[PDB]
């Protein structure tokens, strides 16, 4: 049917607003099952008023349509944000012209990337930066504890625990891209497919920084798990903790590692590097995603210490690769042997001068590659996307085969 919003009491002074569509919300790998997803939000209304995670741009227009018909959102405390993006940043834009009073609750690192993100937008609600074991009280027992769970792709990720009700706000994880009508996920076979699905297309390549998480995680009693995507987990909590688990030992204890190393302005070089990641990933070689613009030296010199390939994905910007991307490649350089298999994919518009000097670089340093140089103008496309899922394929084969 056409996208709609579905709000239920799930706790005690705690409300979803899922909207929901049972089409492919993008052409990114993860909605590649094709069973629609929905983008949850929630309400804590208590002394004070918390709104999490307003959904992205498609979602915008009903949400909104929907909030204001049971929110006076001038009575709006804070809205927090588990993660942050310009799809994201989008509905921020009109809801904080309608909320002018809220404060915005973030990670630092998402905090950073708002002030980027909103720098031409007139809003200037004030932001409140939340650590771990910072607290937030909205009264009534809902004294918010705050949970930075940082990955590759979502650097500001910020879990949040409300022990008034048990539940876990744990945005990307423990999620699933399915529309159903269900709120709640009753039955554990009809979602397991799904599951697996998006922990090995968005936890796996991150698997170090998701058991990080998951150990931090333990410390909450949570009986409920209220994720961006999919039913809230209540009945499957324990059954899907104890999977994530075993799947995470399963990637760390891969033999083969491949060190995907990337950077994207906006987004076309990550939705690529999610797609090899997964050809990687699906043929039985573990994956350390690596985005430059967040990662630091050490990140890098490890990641590269323990792979038997690395692949280096890159934009275009003024001609150039971007400054992390240059960075990244001459601790490469200065790191890898020379018997590590290489590859090199991009995105680009007008020109694609970053893919040609990373080759370029990468030949002279006298590296074998793993796959013929891939090039995308512009928007990916489903096509796009399962070729990048072969050649990742390729790539995992071709490093198997050489032990
Ligand atoms: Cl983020």
């Amino acid at each position: 049917p056409a996208k709609d919003v579905q709000i239920c009491p799930i706790a005690v002074d705690t409300t979803v607003f899922r909207s929901r569509t049972w089409d492919r919300l993008k052409f990114e790998i993860e909605y590649g099952l094709q069973r629609g997803t929905t983008a949850n939000s929630y309400l804590i209304s208590a002394d004070k008023i918390a709104l999490f995670d307003p959904p992205g741009e498609s979602f915008t227009d009903n949400f909104v349509g929907t909030l204001i018909q049971r929110l006076d959102l001038n009575s709006l405390d804070y809205v927090i944000l588990g993660h942050v993006n310009a799809n994201r940043a989008h509905t921020l834009k009109l809801l904080l012209s309608l909320a002018p009073q809220a404060t915005i609750i973030c990670s630092n690192p998402a905090a950073q990337n708002l002030e980027k993100l909103l720098a031409d937008a007139e809003v200037n609600n004030p932001i409140q930066v939340m650590k771990g074991n910072d607290h937030l009280d909205l009264g009534r027992g809902h004294e918010l504890t705050f949970i930075p769970t940082p990955s590759p792709r979502y650097p500001g990720q910020l879990c949040t625990y409300d022990p008034r009700t048990e539940i876990l706000f744990t945005d990307k994880l423990f999620g699933a891209h399915v529309c159903g009508d269900q709120v709640f996920d009753e039955g554990w076979t009809i979602y397991q497919e799904d599951r697996r699905y998006y922990f090995d297309c968005l936890l796996a390549p991150a698997a170090a920084q998701v058991s990080a998480a998951l150990n931090k995680l333990e410390a909450y009693p949570a009986q409920t798990y209220a994720p961006s995507h999919g039913p809230l987990v209540r009945y499957g909590l324990r059954e899907l903790t104890r999977n994530y688990q075993q799947w995470l030992s399963e990637q760390q204890a891969q033999a083969l590692n491949v060190a995907l190393i990337y950077a994207s302005a906006y987004g076309n070089t990550s939705t690529l590097a999610q797609a090899i990641a997964r050809g990687i990933t699906k043929a039985g070689v573990a994956v350390t995603a690596i985005n430059a613009e967040t990662s630091n030296a050490e990140e890098i010199k490890e990641a590269i210490g323990k792979s038997a390939g690395f692949i280096f994905g890159s934009p275009t910007l003024g001609g150039h690769a971007p400054t992390p991307i240059q960075t990244a490649l001459g601790i490469t350089l200065a790191n890898a042997s020379k018997t590590q298999l290489c590859g090199v994919f991009g995105s680009f518009g007008w020109s694609g001068e970053a893919i040609d000097m990373l080759e370029n670089k990468f030949r002279d340093a006298g590296f074998s590659f793993g796959f013929d140089t891939i090039r995308v103008k512009f928007k990916p496309t489903d096509q796009t996307l399962k070729m990048c899922e072969e050649a990742g394929t390729d790539f995992a084969q071709a490093l198997k085969k050489a032990e």
